[PDB]
């Protein structure tokens, strides 16, 4: 019924300062299409997100991929830990992302929910439609 | 309700010698997560598929972006554009993949669907729990 219960792993993350070919070789090691930038003083804070979606883009305009991955990440979209998986899922429809974080009432990291999670199970597909 | 309907794009197509970075642009260009790779003597044929992913490691291994596509791609997984959607969604499912390519009886490309297709509907996501 709610976020948590759909997390499945621990969450895939990097230090703001990694480059971008550090968050791809992060992405790689653990087959997810995701990474979430921690800040620098706590590790537990998600200051942003960057996607292979991202980094696709920076192959296609010839960026330095051994320069900082800030500048192509996005501010996170996030949802409550407590919440219900339906808002995760319109989140997902709304802002046409496949990722949303999950974190905690005081704002830190808990994990990182899929479209992948929501669609792949008859249980969860009943309650989103 | 089948593969067909949801149809609303001519297929992101490149040609099976195409490079990595070949591929990386035309992604981008089109903002898709697919290309599908097609036959040097006939291009209405898919003989595989680069995404955004396999583009991913290629970075992570530092290979040679210049280089050619084929040896990252994947052969291709495909449904009828005939066949009910659920099929499509159940090869998503089963594969760990959020792409399925649409083709033809003739085994032509038809068009590509994604993970996206089937779950930001109403409509969709209440056909795919009815199974
Ligand atoms: N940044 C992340 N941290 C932890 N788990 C993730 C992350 N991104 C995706 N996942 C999970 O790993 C699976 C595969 O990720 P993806 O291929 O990005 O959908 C999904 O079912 C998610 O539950
Ligand atoms: N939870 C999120 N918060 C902020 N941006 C996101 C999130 N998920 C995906 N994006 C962005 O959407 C694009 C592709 O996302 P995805 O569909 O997850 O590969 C990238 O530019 C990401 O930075
Ligand atoms: N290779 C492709 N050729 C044509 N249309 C595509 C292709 N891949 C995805 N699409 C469609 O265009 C949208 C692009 O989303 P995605 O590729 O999932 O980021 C999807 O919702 C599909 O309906
Ligand atoms: N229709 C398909 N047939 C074969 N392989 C695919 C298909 N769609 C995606 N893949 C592969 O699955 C992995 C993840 O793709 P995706 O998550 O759909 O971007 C990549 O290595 C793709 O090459
Ligand atoms: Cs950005
Ligand atoms: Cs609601
Ligand atoms: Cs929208
Ligand atoms: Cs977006
Ligand atoms: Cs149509
Ligand atoms: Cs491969």
């Amino acid at each position: 019924i709610r976020t948590s219960e759909l997390l499945k792993r621990p969450p895939v993350s990097l230090p703001e300062t990694a480059t971008i070919r550090e968050v791809a070789t992060e992405l790689a090691k653990n087959r997810v299409g995701l990474a979430v930038l921690t800040a620098r003083d706590n590790p537990k804070r998600p200051v942003a997100v960057v996607s292979e979606r991202d980094i696709l883009r920076a192959v296609a305009q010839r960026l330095d991929l051994d320069g900082p991955a800030m500048p192509i990440a996005n501010s996170p979209i996030t949802v409550l830990d407590t919440d219900p998986v339906h808002v995760a899922a319109e989140k997902m429809r709304r802002h046409n992302i496949r990722h949303v974080v999950v974190v905690n009432k005081n704002g830190e990291l808990v994990g990182v929910l899929s479209i992948r999670d929501l669609c792949f199970e008859r249980a969860i597909l009943l309650e989103l439609a």
